[PDB]
């Protein structure tokens, strides 16, 4: 078997106090510690997830009744271990996916489905040849329709913005405040609706001290926000998602504990205390959160990432509870391996 | 600060019972969880270590009184996250470093210093265009001088060999026995001397059950050896090294515990029980061991790898003890970060 810390739970079926003996799955055609991007339709009707296969291609898992796997970018397009982040607007007929080339330049994949189209193509961002820090992660927001903002870590470790809109094409945007940890995970959200202008932008990142911090944009410019987590694991995965709950934006910020369990902090008329959503240890690796608002005004959340041993998980927050069934989405060949908890 | 499990020690200056509050270093120009290859001179006079920088270049740290950093392969030569493994012979004037291209093909960097030369160049292996599983690690041995063997994982997850020698150039060698874990770390050693022929080859790897296993070559062919560890962490780093002690090969096999501490098992007239060499938790990431026989007949070992938060460590076994002070080798810009031990 493989050994796992006996104090940690590797799966939903682990013993109550930690792993004793169980079987877990290794999906070896998923890149180990793959990046993840995702977007659930604002209607909740379908889901998109993007990830990197072991062979370096970028793939898509689309849910509509069942999951269907496809390849969106061939090997050679993306850095091995590229970050990923996605946009969806229209409300839901226009998709963009951002990634890094093997030369650490921003790249964009486009999927247009407006009016029944189905056009996939390389975006104009590629031609700007924007070089980023080689360990940069990526975030992005959209507003007013097709006004786009892409966030990355520059070579001097500051967070930086690139902009699209107004007929200008892609142009350098702001340099953000704060002192980001080199290689920090980042996640940016727009609290205002996809068609509204101005946006209300929040970004979450880890600082050089290890704390988690918040970027805030409102008209007038960028500032460091009130969200402060004094300590978090080194290079903790971070992902945030926002949707309106009872007509007020509900921000959900997710990161990992030292036990590699998922911690959530919610902003909704103020920040609520961080709380662990479940006690199952995920692989310490990129996660991706997405959300939508039901007709009753409540907000569903989905989180994707890597579960032990190497499987794509889906965690579901629905009707106000985290569901005990955590799903796995197969992306290729798999082997089952016995796991034993060791002290 | 950053949070770290309070039951684990992040450094040699951590509190006796774990991490409480301390400062640790982040070298952000070292690729996070870089691969490592290494070779100490058989005289012990100098040391070579290779690693991947954040920009994807492959660099070298050479010790002779002090460490000197130099770049050997520019960005674009190597897969981001490439494995690395090295050969040294002549006894100590000819170096080969194996890595993967961004298209998952075996590559070879050559450094020839015989006759006072200083030639660095791409090896003939590159032209064979040997595609490997994208998660493959790499091992290699040399014997009889320039008879080379390179070990990798093929697309069906078997371990495979490529050979060089006999005027035949590079050719496909054996397919090895056993059922290797996809992406297993691998480490191959020659129990016989660099200028002896035939070799006596051992390779250490993790199987689909999670156990650790051993490949054996002796005249007659390949077989699965007697070294078995029934359970080990998933995708545990593995590195082995051999040097003679009292005229018999001393194999040292290193892997990680679930606490990410380094475990050693020695073979020398039989296998000895595995034992933890120190109680400091490394980053669970590639390690690289090397060894030489000291003038008093004892065997020195050096291990390189990633220590918290992201620095290149050197662990030293010398005069029969693992030295308590674990060094770091700077490879670029660094920042200090406070670390606090936290409970569940
Ligand atoms: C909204 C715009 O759509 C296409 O024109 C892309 O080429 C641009 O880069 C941008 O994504
Ligand atoms: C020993 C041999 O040295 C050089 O000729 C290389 O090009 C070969 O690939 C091999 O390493
Ligand atoms: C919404 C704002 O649009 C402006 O053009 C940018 O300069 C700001 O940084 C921000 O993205
Ligand atoms: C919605 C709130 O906006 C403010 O500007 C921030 O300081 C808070 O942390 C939060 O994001
Ligand atoms: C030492 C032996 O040399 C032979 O040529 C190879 O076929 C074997 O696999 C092994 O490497
Ligand atoms: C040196 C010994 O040779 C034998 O063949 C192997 O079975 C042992 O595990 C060990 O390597």
């Amino acid at each position: 078997p493989v050994e796992f810390p006996k104090s940690l739970r590797a799966s939903s079926h682990s013993s109550e106090g930690g792993t004793t003996k169980e079987e877990d799955i290794y999906g070896y055609e998923l890149l180990y510690r793959s990046a993840f991007a995702s977007y659930i339709a604002p209607t909740g009707a379908w889901n998109l997830v993007w990830f990197q296969a072991a062979d370096g291609s970028i793939k898509q898992a689309r849910w509509y009744g069942e999951w269907v796997i496809s390849t969106v970018l061939a090997p050679g397009k993306a850095l091995q271990g590229t970050p990923l982040t996605a946009l969806l607007w229209g409300p839901q007929d226009t998709v963009r996916l951002y990634y890094l080339s093997p030369q650490f330049e921003l790249q964009e994949w486009c999927w247009d489905t407006k009016n029944g189209a189905d056009n996939k193509y390389d975006g104009a961002l590629n031609a700007a040849k924007v070089k980023v820090a080689p360990y940069s992660k990526l975030g992005a927001v959209s507003f007013g329709g097709a006004n786009l903002r892409v966030y990355y870590q520059g070579t001097n470790n500051k967070l930086e913005e690139y902009t699209f809109g107004g007929g200008q094409g892609w142009k350098k945007g702001a340099t953000l405040p704060g002192d980001p940890l080199p290689g920090t995970y980042i996640s940016f959200v727009n609290r205002n609706k996809w068609d509204a202008n101005p946006p209300s932008i929040r970004g979450y990142f880890q600082t050089v001290t290890g704390s988690l911090a918040e970027q805030v944009w409102e008209t007038g410019g960028w500032r460091i926000g009130q969200f402060v987590i004094p300590a978090a694991p080194f290079l903790t995965p971070i992902s945030a998602t926002v949707s309106p709950e009872k007509d007020f934006p509900k921000i959900h910020v997710y990161w990992l504990s030292v036990e590699s369990t998922i911690i959530e902090s919610v902003n909704w008329h103020g920040w609520k205390a961080p709380k662990q959503i479940d006690n199952i240890s995920v692989v310490k690796a990129d996660i991706s959160a997405t959300s939508f608002t039901r007709d009753d005004g409540t907000v569903d959340v989905r989180i994707y990432g890597t579960a032990q041993l190497n499987v794509l998980f889906e965690r579901i927050f629905r009707y106000g509870v985290w569901e005990e069934k955590i799903h796995s989405i197969s992306v290729g060949k798999e082997i089952p391996i016995e796991v034993v908890g060791v002290a």
